[PDB]
């Protein structure tokens, strides 16, 4: 899915709009935390029936969310044959101590991370994909930027550690195998694709995150709240593809509406 | 009651539905302590008459709740011949320093615990069943998960202890007899059934708690707030029973409604 | 002046009900003091006329309250020839430093106590009767239970002291003659009757406090807010009398309604 | 005015009721702080015209209040020829550092005090009369009782000081001449009459304060808020006169109304 | 302006009334900073036109206010030829670190001070008149009293200082030249007129501040909220003038109305 | 690109007004950012169409804002060929750690600064223009005054340092090349123009900031909320030009109305 955009969709018809806009995948979900976050309610896995109905409407990959640590929700979502599971901090966590043991699943998982240690812990548990934790709901791209900058800075700082022994002390504080940390230092990158998520509101934001080194970007239901969802979704996809072409980012950002 | 679901019920007709659904017992209570607690009211044992009308309505075992330390509520419930007494922290505690001397009753009790010490203190006092404390009323399964996981971890961590004198110190910090803590450590688990309670909202939640090693689960008045109580109650029972079978978990979770 | 039940009454008709239910005394009151503290209001001695009108309506003993330290209220209530004066912390205290000098009155006094020192100081000042303090208004029995348990536990611990100098040092911290503390330690109990008050809402609550060793129980206007007064008042009296009989406790507690 | 009652009056007709009830004096004032205290407004000297109108309506002495430190209000009230000036903490203070220099006036002043040092400072500035500071507005007689007890205890404690040198240290901390403190110790009383004021709501309260050694008592507009002001005012006067006659305090307290 | 009253005025017609009443000057301001400050608004210099219409309406001196540090508001007011500029803390400060360099203007300024240091700093910067700060808008005269009394006391306490080097240290702590502080101490008072302001509500208040040694008094829009502005304004003027004559103070204070 | 006045404009018609009043540039904006922060809202780059429509309506230079760190917004606004880009703290910052690398753009940038370090860091990153930060929205000029005074005062104090090592230590704490700090110390000023922004509400405010040494002044949409826009905008321009002429400042400030 590298170079691509994943969109949150709440109905089959939204999925079809996502797919026709250029999305590489869709993320099926009932609500969009938010309306529930400001309310108080527990956020859980969405009904399998609404997910299958989305899977039946497009021919691109479909992802779905489960609660952090909720390995039973994950077993149900795997049995449904979705393409990816997003063990998501947007939903209400089920286990505040243990993430899901992802290497016991066939289906790939994406997890969030706000820094290097977090990202390595998620990968060491078996995450196949990392995304920034962003700041979901708000439309403020700055948390996404903070987290991508932080991982990049931390990687660079580790790379200046001379002692193999100091490196080990770091792996220890992160609670990951030294081999995993060492593999990151030698490649100067996480060993899995890293996508931006949380606060990506405009085409500019999308191109920003790509220019900071993200392999792609998730966008939320904000696309569909806008006065023309097709124009906005197509504009974010173009911007993600042509992320280093100012005249084209200019063209796709012009006259977008509210 | 191993491998079962116990359901809170506030009417004879609710109790009948629980029984048709496959519940192994019901808990008779005049009103969930999640409505009035908001208003600031003392929650006590229910009227023996409404407990008796529930008992007359089903042939599965009936439980009832008394306040913590309220051994006279318990004598009264015992004389009524309910099958189990729940000394419950959901009710307003009658004695904040002493729980009931349960080993002086001939009806079995269940008690809450959030960790090992707590479980062992309740067992020492004569509890025949333990249940996690979790968060009653929120529908958030994470408090139940925290407590089962805390108990499991404390057992493991006490199992690591080399010195008999240190084991004895732990028993002392717990205010229980060493021979009780010793027997827990030898067996690797609590000497009575342990049920999850508080926050168990979906079939997936019930199966999560069973795969964490609970022997069964309490569910609250939430069953009866759903559009189809019969469907939800049946689905929770089937998930508790087939707790390690994903395809079955998928099927009972699909098209679950409000 | 032994055990039984004393009921707060606000009219001659309530007293008549208290009497025919089997109360051993009444406590004449012009208002329920929960209503008024809420207001902000000062609660004082009741108007002598309304106390007198209650005195005329029943042949069992009548008590009335005065504010802590208000010895002129007590001079007036004594002249009225009530049977007991209750120097009561439910009223607004008149003197935060000095309780009334009760040994100067012919009429006997009841005072509240939350621990052993307080009880001995009230007895030392001439109280003829102690009541546990409880939490008045709330219908929550746990404050009464706390205080009865506190007093008991403090007697038991003072009983462990082997040195007479240490016993004297305890008496002195309590501000009471050592011969008074010494008598309690030898006999295992206060030298006057001790009643539970504050939060006795149900027949089970009355019988709980008697099983904890109280000699009797004050009950508030809560009896008269109930759906059926005679029936609740009679149940509380029966439970106070038969405090040790589970099946009778069951019978009087069933179908009590609001 | 010793043995007497001073009443607050807001109209000539109230003054006439005060006088016919037995008051030894009246205190002329526009408002009764309160309604203004809970509001926020500055309390000041009352209009001279409303004061003269009261002075013209009765033949007993009339007092009036000025703000603490407001020696100009005092000069205006003196020129009006009132009988006593009450430099009053009920009004909004004008000088938080300096009370009025009362010895530069012909008219006598009364001042409040909550303890011995305060009372000596007020007398040393030239106060001819002391009253307790009470807790005005509330009807709670307990602040009045606290303050009279405190002065009495402090006097007694000073009287146990052996060293003339320690006595001097005390005068120094109080900021008064040692001769003044010494005169109090030798007489065992303040050298001026001391009246209770603040919270005297009933005849019992009035008789209480007299039995604690006060030379008289001020009562507020509460008399006139009652359903029969004449009965209540006459009852407080009787009670102040017959302060040690229980059967008469009983008779005057009976059937008083709200 | 010694021995006079300066009155806040918001219209030409208010100004005329102040002038008939005997005011020595008026202060033109478009709206008292006690209405909007509540709303959270920036209060600035008034429109020069409304200041000019006031100036055209009376032949007594007209003052106007500028923000603290706003030397350009002051240049503008100066070009308008008002008679005095009030650099006022009632307005919203333009420069929280530097007041205006007043000795560079040719129109006299007045400035607030709450103590000596403050007065001397304002004088050093070129203020021709000082006024107490007190509490604008409350009608509480005690802040004005506190400040006049604080200044008087600090002068006395500095007069006690024996060492020229210690005097110099004080001047240094004040951030003013020693020769200025020295001249204050020799003369026993501030080298310019000092007026009371903020809280001056009654004739009695105005005379209080004069007997404390003020040279005159500012009164605010409160004159014009009274039922009879003409009567109140005249009465304050007469009391400022005859500030040490009780019978006259009595007469102007009698029958003053709302 | 020297001094004068830059006005925020939200429509082509406002720009036309800004131009004919004598503004030296406009700042194209689709909303007033005080309205939106209040909402909670993220403020971003404005839609290129509306900026373009403003560019078409006037022949004076047009600026637009981008979020701090949002270099892709700046890439887009540059492609649009606006005349200046303002990297603006009034918008929601995109990168809390890294301002844009402005020396990589051909279009010149304006940045905010509240002190000398911040100004040098923005210049070091390639800013062509500094503006003081002020408090935007409030109409209160004191934050702008504070920042202009701060920068000045810090230059003057760095000027006192006699040691080159100490000067280097200052540069390093500021995170800027020592040759940059050294140039400011020698010349007594920033090497680029410095404009006041934030809180410039009145003609007097504009002229105040110019007299404090600013080279120009940004003004907000506050001009357009006023009762007469042309007149207020022209007065601000005239005051910025004639900042040193009191009588002209008087003339343009008079009868400005709402």
């Amino acid at each position: 899915l590298k170079g691509g955009v994943i969109m949150d969709v709440v109905t089959p018809e939204q999925a079809k709009i996502a797919e026709k806009s250029g999305a590489c995948a869709v993320m099926a979900l009932e609500s969009i935390p938010a309306d529930m976050r400001k309310s108080g309610k527990v956020c859980r896995m969405s009904d399998p029936k609404m997910i299958k109905d989305i899977m039946n409407s497009v021919s691109i990959p479909v992802m779905a969310k489960v609660r952090i640590g909720h390995f039973v929700e994950a077993q149900i979502i795997e049995a449904l044959e979705v393409d990816y599971i997003d063990e998501s901090e947007v939903l209400t966590p089920a286990d505040w101590t243990h993430h899901i043991e992802k290497d016991k699943f066939k289906v790939p998982f994406v997890c969030g991370a706000k820094d290097l240690g977090e990202a390595l812990r998620r990968i060491n548990e078996g995450a196949a994909m990392i995304r920034t934790k962003g700041e979901a709901g708000t439309g403020d791209v700055s948390e996404a930027v903070k987290h991508i900058r932080r991982i990049t800075e931390e990687i660079k700082a580790c790379q200046q550690l001379k002692s193999e022994d100091d490196i080990a002390k770091v792996a220890e504080e992160m609670r990951v195998p030294v081999s995993l940390l060492k593999d990151v230092l030698e490649k100067g990158k996480l060993p899995v694709v890293n996508f931006a998520a949380g606060g990506v509101a405009t085409p500019a934001d999308a191109a920003l995150l790509m220019q900071l080194g993200c392999d792609g970007v998730f966008v939320g239901s904000g696309i569909f709240k806008s006065s023309n969802p097709v124009r906005l979704a197509t504009a974010v996809v173009e911007a993600t593809t042509h992320f280093d072409n100012p005249s084209k980012l200019l063209e796709v950002s012009s006259d977008l509406g509210e």
